[PDB]
């Protein structure tokens, strides 16, 4: 389907808020287009609930939320009801972020979205739950491909968001579990003079078993 | 590289512990197969370590490890000396999952696992940070893609073993950021006649303005 660093597709698509272009669409900012098996069902619907409430929280970084299904333009409006709904807020049909018609599975087949199990109701399979990140140059910079049986984790997803921009911006790498604003690591390609100089915040270097000088924190820059 | 469903290629690799094939080595219990960039270098040692940490909760539940990137495995051994001591535990070359050695980027290539903005001192290009999370019987249930920059969250991993493993064997599926523990979703093809039957605990469901009867809430089964 797709990997790290590969472009992403200029498609063309209806969606909730028209037809477009995707690089039109995400302009000169990261993207996150991201699939969901079914409008609807009560996963999807959690995961969209989630995923509106913290739009502004995605959209305060330069990042555009779009999701898709293979559901009908139509079917989406009339979800969306149901979505602000689930999460408390006035049933309009509008959403921080547009939902892309599939129903022919172009986009599925080529993005290699597609559950194995899952099935709409003429047998014909359906998307899985699919992330993918995009950098402003249009490149793949992360992605995610789960089940329809299990939702994903939104908070994670923000946080490597958080993360992809950081480590574009600086000369470091987030360690297993990173939390925004803990100690990130220095890159192993930096030699100490120019760390210090780099990192004035601090250097620190876990001695180890090799005697190799690559086990170094410092504070997020 | 890889779709969900699909079935594990039945490689040959050499590992800190030997030559293996695949599927043997999987036998009949879960696995993942997970990739990073480079040995002696300070996300993916804080990765292995933390992995190596987890081990137990993932082999109580039958899942089997395997590491890889790039290096020798004379290197792996080396390195896990310094995992070990990272971890706080005697500094043998011994890890509670094998790990392979990939000089050639031959699973590399085979997985789709090569990174775009990470290379060795000879040029030629390494891993990323991918998850494979494969079923007793071999097809892809879940994976990931991260970048070199950024470290993976292995509670999640976890989080979604535990899942996977959970709607394999009840008719049920996790929302978002669904701790395990926490109640999950109703099939939403399931029969509220069949569902009352198949969930004691209680079936809860949430009206909307559509009226349609999916979004239902049960304690875990």
């Amino acid at each position: 389907g797709l990997l790290l660093g590969d472009v992403a597709p200029n498609f063309e698509a209806n969606t909730t808020v028209g037809r477009i272009r995707f690089h039109d669409f995400l302009g000169d900012s990261w993207g996150i287009l991201f699939s969901h098996p079914r409008d609807f069902t009560p996963v999807c619907t959690t995961e969209l609930g989630r995923a509106a409430k913290l739009a502004p929280e995605f959209a305060k970084r330069n990042v555009k939320l779009i999701a898709l299904s293979i559901d009908s333009v139509e079917d989406h409006l009339a979800w969306s009801k149901d979505i602000n709904a689930y999460n408390c807020e006035e049933p309009t049909e509008k959403l921080p972020f547009p939902i892309i018609d599939d129903r022919n599975r172009e986009l599925a087949i080529l993005l290699g979205m597609l559950d194995p199990a899952e099935k709409d109701e003429k047998g014909m399979p359906v998307t899985a739950r699919v992330v993918f990140v995009f950098g402003p140059d249009k490149k793949l910079k992360l992605s995610i491909l789960y089940p329809a049986t299990t939702g994903r984790n939104f908070d994670e997803i923000l946080r490597v968001v958080i993360s992809l921009q950081l480590t574009a911006e600086k000369r470091v790498a987030t360690p297993v579990d990173w939390k925004d604003g803990d100690s990130v690591m220095v890159l192993p390609t930096i030699p100490e003079e120019e760390a210090k100089k780099l990192f004035p915040k601090g250097v620190f270097t876990k001695e180890l078993p090799s005697g190799k000088k690559y086990l170094r924190y410092t504070p997020q820059p």
